[PDB]
């Protein structure tokens, strides 16, 4: 992380054990669930990369999915070097305009990535930039480990209509779905896997009911 | 959140990780209670947008609620477009007037959303405005899941007045019921759903009788 | 709670999760234990009203003794708006005078109530005044749960005189007894509600014994 | 608590639910165990009385022991009552020089103790003293609770001489036993009260033996 | 750790409790895992190392492996005192120029540490020099330590090409392997040590398959 | 009939399927993005099992073309 000081230059505070922990603990419990995306951002909201990498690396299992990670970071790196061009040889006194590596903090230190991460003339973050691409490859893994598709998520003689339901919008958001999408198979795949007394009564609330209403009609049937 | 500095700008700190599990586990463990609302609020005080969003968002199951909420945040937020107008082009160089998503802080920015909530001219908190939002999906889903009405929370043979009035009024709240409602249920259905060897006692106190007297009158009868 | 600033004016700092967590948990495990009193106001020695009221409302359970706290602030209340007159229509510009209900945050909001806190004029603290309302409410409740009244606190063939003092005393303070009361219970009751074989032990001390030799000589007896 | 600002006077901070929490649990686990008195001194040194005072009553257990030092606080304040003289009516305007009773909190206010304990004419400080009496009340009741009296602490067929020895001293520092006896007891009824086969093998080190030498010497014996 | 003041000199903050605990719970509980090497480094960012020495001796098992690891700082030390030369008897009022045991902190002080790792004229970090040595150390027991080489990692019967490939990479990585060797071993021996039936099918993606897509092809396999 | 419920009979090529499915997708006038979606999944999961791990032998989003060809004779 960075932390400005009054009549000093920046400096780099460390990130803090607790949440290197928290980090550890919400990917070995709940087996990359999809809310590993978010708790990384915001355990991370401030974090240079030297820090970022730090976390991830402590991981120690898992292991095949953080190399998936790593894959994915080297393939969008390959993207920026190829969109942003070399200026030519810049002259010495200039830090090196930052490449998709530096930005990770492999090959570059942690003071160039808080000095482009602040640059007055042109700022860089290399913090944020990061970090996005890093949960590319964590939101792969969550819908690589969406046990039920959602067309598959049904009900059966003795399963109701409010845990079917949450079976089903988890993976959907997992399965990294799209809007139209989630919308069309919200109003009618919801419906179409289900148990059929079940299915009468939703019917029976009109045409596109809300999930309102959905929930408290199917109360008991 | 938002922290000032002096000699420097309005920064944006980031929330904790402390805050962002214990919302999680006053959810996952109360099952969505009522006590959930206010948790959030005090959890929240000073949280900008994205980071409510965050919170939120890092809760994986209980999901058919906060897909509830979504819908609730939205319906909520075309109200706000309808009843505040758009100046017409604003000129470059301005903020864009705030809109019902900015105030989620879906399209804008986080720093955008401090802008508006501190800018001088006109400060618009985009902060509180949409908690109370999200307070009415999380309060209309205590009450789908409040699993006896207060009309049928009786008195069994073994069941006292202590027990029986605690689940009478923990659900009545959870309804978000009325206030004179909850007087004349109160002073009249608290004694009419009860044993009657109770019912003659609460009675003997006289007319219009005060919990305390009810409470220490029926005291192993 | 209120935080004050150099160079700027005195700001809502919000109260804090683990405080609002040990109040709940004060009451969901000590049943309203006596101690639950002072717990109370160390937890919330510079909490403005707003938040005394988030915390006392997450607790959900206890229900119908919050009520009952809630019945004794409203005719508290109505005393403070009797004694305290409107000095009539208060010109534009200035905050209207505190009422009961303001000093609550109920209708007011926090920053009008720590205007009234800090007003250079005549401060009116809406901090204190209401937490000693919120205590006579509790205060009752731990009296109406003194399951053992200290007239019935007495020993048996294989209760001890440290077991049954400790009963006692514990009884004594949660019944809100007076001071004069509290010495003749203290230097009679104690020795009649006891075994016999002790008792003559106890009385063979003297006159007016002290709880120190009351203690020391009945050991083993 | 105190803390002094730069520009303002000094403040009031609150006493920490933490410590409020640690001094509960090291009095209802230890069993007023002697170590209760440092620990109360460390987790108050610098806490005005009105917080020490709270923390006390937060115990509702062991509340005999409680009324005890409540006793002896009330006969220590005789004293200083006796001592320390009436200047005669203090002119309006000035605080009232401190009594036994403000030194507690009870009668007086923080302000006015931190007024005293801060006062630059004659600083009066009202919260160590009254620390140090609690003390002796604490103290005297670990004396109560010495289970074992060391003329009985000895050694039987299976004890060894380090965990008797331990037993001994433990019990000679909560009789709150003065140092010339310490000596004597520490050189002699050590030796007294023990195995007799460990007995010679102590008494084969010679005259006046160390405690590192007692404990190498009777190693197995 | 070193706080600078303003006004004032440098000083010497002490190291933290909580993390001399966390990374002696990580190398008692992972037994020196490969991931006890960042740990180390995150909780370190910033320890002087008088510090970093009293954490590692704090540790009093797996005492072999610190030794290997004091044995390692003393070879890598030989090296330094050879490399850099002793510029002559340095004049008094001159701190000596460090050596490997002053870069430790063993012979030098932490004032003198902190002197070197920020004196204007050519600051050496005496801080992070030291923590590079352990971590080689550190690295050669994981090494040590890899219960099974890579060439051994392989698949059973009722083993997938999930858990089996986790097992492959952390084993890599922990083999300390260098890079050309790991997308050798990663592309073929990953195929070689493993069930016929899922090999058929991954070998029937095509040339050079993805992780991505050898895990999801062998997903039942 | 309906897209969620047509399905490739046992005995039946996945090319009376497709027929069957495509012809049902446009009059069901579903939006364009769902049109995918159903068309690389839905085809698949309501199909016969020899054909359907044909299918996912072709490899990952197949195309129509190929999918015909593969599951030839299947
Ligand atoms: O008290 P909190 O600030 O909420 O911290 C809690 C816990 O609280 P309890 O003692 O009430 O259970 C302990 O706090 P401290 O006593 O150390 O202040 C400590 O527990 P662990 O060492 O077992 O983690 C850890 O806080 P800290 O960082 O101060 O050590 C943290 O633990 P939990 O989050 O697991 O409750
Ligand atoms: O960890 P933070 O989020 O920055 O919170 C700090 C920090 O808490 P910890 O003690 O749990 O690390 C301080 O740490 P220390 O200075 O103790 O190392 C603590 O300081 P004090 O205990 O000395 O006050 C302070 O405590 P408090 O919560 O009582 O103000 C507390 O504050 P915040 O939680 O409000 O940030």
């Amino acid at each position: 992380p960075v932390q400005q000081t009054g009549g000093g230059n920046y400096i780099h505070v460390p990130l803090s054990p607790r949440t290197l922990n928290a980090w550890v603990k919400l990917v070995e419990d709940k087996k990359f669930g999809a809310e590993v995306v978010p708790g990384f951002q915001a355990l991370s909201e401030g974090c240079t990369p030297y820090d970022i990498n730090q976390m991830l690396n402590c991981v120690g299992d898992h292991q095949a999915a953080m190399q998936i990670i790593r894959e994915i970071i080297n393939d969008e790196a390959a993207d920026w070097d190829a969109q942003h061009p070399i200026p030519g040889p810049l002259p010495a006194g200039q830090l090196r305009d930052p490449r998709g590596s530096d930005i990770a903090g492999t090959t570059s230190t942690v003071e160039e990535q808080i000095q482009w991460m602040y640059r007055p003339q042109n700022p860089v973050p290399v913090g944020n930039i990061y970090r996005r691409w890093i949960q590319i490859g964590l939101q792969k893994c969550v819908r690589m480990y969406n046990p039920t598709n959602i067309l598959d998520v049904k009900q059966g003689p003795k399963e109701p209509f409010q845990s079917y339901v949450d079976r089903f919008y988890k993976s959907l958001r997992a399965e990294q779905t799209d809007p139209a999408v989630k919308n069309w198979m919200t109003q009618t795949l919801l419906i179409q896997n289900a148990n059929p007394d079940c299915k009468l009564v939703l019917k029976g609330l009109g045409m596109n009911p809300t999930l309102e209403e959905m929930l408290t009609a199917c109360q008991g049937v």
